[PDB]
C-alpha cells in the first residue's frame, strides 16, 4: 500500500467523524432546553470551527501535500486558509477553558461579565484574530518574492509558508501560549476542587465570597463573606471603614487573604455573643470544633436569638443525640425556607465532619478532570507537529524523523481540532442523555 494512499485515507476519515461528531454537539444543544446556557454557546461555537476543518481545512491540508505546479499565491491562499482554521479552532477552545475558569472560581461575577452579549464578542474576537495571523503571509510575509516554470512553485506547505513565520509567531504564539494558560486554568480549577475545608470555606459555599464592595438585600455596602461596611449610603464612607478595618488604601477591592483576616473577626464576634448568651453558651462549650462551626453558621443566618429558639434540638445536641437532633432541626422554618444551607449544616452536626460540604466540590473535581483531558489531547496532537518545525528551521543539518511520523503529526494536529468539543460535551450527563436521545430516534 502507498504511503500517501495511506495519508489521504485516514484523513478523510477524520473528516467525517469531525463532521458527524461535531453536527451531533449542536443538535444536542438546539433540542434540550437546558443546555442553552452561555457555555455552551463556547461550545458550539467550537463546534462550528470543527465543521469547517472537517469540510475545508483537512481537503486544503491534503492538496497542499501533493506537490502540483501551481501559482505560488494561489499555494499561498490555500496553506492560508488551513492555517486560519486551524487557528479558530485553538482559541475557541480556549474560551471554552477561560470560560470555565470565572464559572468555578468566581461564581458571584459569571453572569454579570460572560452574558450573551459579551459571548457573542469574544467569540467574534477569536475569529478576527485567527485571520490576522492566518492571512500575515499573504500581506508578503512569504516564500515567494523570489521544474515548474516562472511564478509557479510545487504546492508543499513548505514551500510558500517561510519557516521563521510557523515557529516565532505562529507557534509560539498561537500554540505554546495558549496551551500554557489552558495548563494555568487546569492547575487552578484543580486547586480550587481539592482545597482544604474549614469555617472560611464553609461560610463561603453557603454565603459567597466578594472581594469588591457590594450593595446587599437591604441597599447596605459590605464586602467578603457577609461583613457590614456602614448603613451609610455613601460608596465613599464605605470605602473609608474599609480601610480602617484592612489597614490600607483599598479603592473598594481586598484580597482572599484580607476577607479571611475579616472573617475570623466575624466569627470572634460571633463566639463572643455566643458565650454571653446563656441559652447557647453550654451547647457550644460541649461541642467539637466542627460542630462549633455549624453552631457559628446558624448565627451568622439568624443572629442569636434567632438560633437560641431551637430549645429542644439544643438541647440533643448537648446531650450528644445527633440523630435525634438532625430530625428535629429539620421540622423548623429555617429548613423550609433555605432547605439546601440547612441540609448541609444539619449533616454537619450530624457527623463532626465536612462531608456535606466536600460533596458540592465532586462537581469541580469532575470539571477540573475534564479540563486535564483537554489539555493532555491538546499537548499531544500540536506539539509533535511544532516541535518538528523547531528541529527543521533550528537544526537543518540534523538527523531528521521519517515520512510516515512526520505525516502522522499532521493527522494528529487534525484530531485534535475536531474530537475536542465531542469528549468535553460527552462527559456531561445532560449532553450523554440527549446523544442517546437522537441516536435511538433520528438515526433509527
Ligand atoms: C494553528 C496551527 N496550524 C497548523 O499547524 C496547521 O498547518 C499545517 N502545517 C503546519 N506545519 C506544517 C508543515 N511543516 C513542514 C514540515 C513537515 C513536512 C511534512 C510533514 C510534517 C511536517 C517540514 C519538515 C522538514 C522539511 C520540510 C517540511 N507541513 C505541512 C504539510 O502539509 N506538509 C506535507 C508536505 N510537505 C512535505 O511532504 N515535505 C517533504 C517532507 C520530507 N522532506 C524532507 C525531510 C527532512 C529534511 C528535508 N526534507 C522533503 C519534503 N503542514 C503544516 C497543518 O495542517 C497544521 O494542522
Ligand atoms: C495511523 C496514522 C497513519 C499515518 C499515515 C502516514 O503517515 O502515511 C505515510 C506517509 O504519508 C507517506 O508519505
Amino acid at each position: 500500500i502507498m504511503g500517501s494512499s495511506v495519508y489521504i485515507t485516514v484523513e478523510l476519515a477524520i473528516a467525517v467523524l469531525a463532521i458527524l461528531g461535531n453536527v451531533l454537539v449542536c443538535w444536542a444543544v438546539w433540542l434540550n432546553s437546558n443546555l442553552q446556557n452561555v457555555t455552551n454557546y463556547f461550545v458550539v461555537s467550537l463546534a462550528a470551527a470543527d465543521i469547517a476543518v472537517g469540510v475545508l481545512a483537512i481537503p486544503f491540508a491534503i492538496t497542499i501535500s501533493t506537490g502540483f505546479c501551481a501559482a505560488c499565491h494561489g499555494c499561498l491562499f490555500i496553506a492560508c486558509f488551513v492555517l486560519v482554521l486551524t487557528q479558530s479552532s485553538i482559541f475557541s477552545l480556549l474560551a471554552i477553558a477561560i470560560d470555565r475558569y470565572i464559572a468555578i472560581r468566581i461564581p458571584l461575577r459569571y453572569n454579570g461579565l460572560v452574558t450573551g452579549t459579551r459571548a457573542k464578542g469574544i467569540i467574534a474576537i477569536c475569529w478576527v484574530l485567527s485571520f490576522a495571523i492566518g492571512l500575515t503571509p499573504m500581506l508578503g510575509w512569504n516564500n515567494c518574492g523570489q521544474g515548474c516554470g516562472e511564478g509557479q512553485v510545487a504546492c508543499l506547505f513548505e514551500d510558500v509558508v517561510p519557516m521563521n513565520y510557523m515557529v516565532y509567531f505562529n507557534f509560539f504564539a498561537c500554540v505554546l501560549v495558549p496551551l500554557l494558560l489552558m495548563l494555568g486554568v487546569y492547575l487552578r480549577i484543580f486547586l480550587a476542587a481539592r482545597r482544604q475545608l474549614n469555617i472560611f470555606e464553609m461560610l463561603r459555599i453557603d454565603e459567597g465570597l466578594r472581594l469588591k464592595i457590594y450593595k446587599d438585600t437591604e441597599g447596605y455596602y459590605t464586602i467578603g463573606i457577609g461583613h457590614l461596611l456602614t448603613k451609610s449610603p455613601s460608596l465613599n464612607a464605605a470605602k473609608s471603614e474599609l480601610d480602617k478595618a484592612i489597614g490600607r488604601n483599598t479603592n473598594g477591592v481586598i484580597t482572599k487573604d484580607e476577607a479571611e483576616k475579616l472573617f475570623n473577626q466575624d466569627v470572634d464576634a460571633a463566639v463572643r455573643g455566643i458565650l454571653r448568651n446563656a441559652k447557647l453558651k453550654p451547647v457550644y462549650d460541649s461541642l467539637d470544633a466542627v460542630r462549633r462551626a455549624a453552631l457559628i453558621n446558624m448565627v451568622f443566618q439568624m443572629g442569636e436569638t434567632g438560633v437560641a429558639g431551637f430549645t429542644n434540638s439544643l438541647r440533643m445536641l448537648q446531650q450528644k443525640r445527633w440523630d435525634e437532633a438532625a430530625v428535629n432541626l429539620a421540622k423548623s422554618r429555617w429548613y423550609n425556607q433555605t432547605p439546601n444551607r440547612a441540609k448541609r449544616v444539619i449533616t454537619t452536626f450530624r457527623t463532626g465532619t465536612w462531608d456535606a460540604y466536600r460533596s458540592t466540590l465532586q462537581k469541580e473535581v469532575h470539571a477540573a478532570k475534564s479540563l486535564a483531558i483537554i489539555v493532555g489531547l491538546f499537548a499531544l496532537c500540536w506539539l509533535p507537529l511544532h516541535i518538528i518545525n523547531c528541529f527543521t528551521f533550528f537544526c537543518p543539518d540534523c538527523s531528521h524523523a521519517p515520512l510516515w511520523l512526520m505525516y502522522l503529526a499532521i493527522v494528529l494536529s487534525h484530531t485534535n481540532s475536531v474530537v475536542n468539543p465531542f469528549i468535553y460535551a460527552y462527559r456531561i450527563r445532560e449532553f450523554r442523555q440527549t446523544f442517546r436521545k437522537i441516536i435511538r430516534s433520528h438515526v433509527l
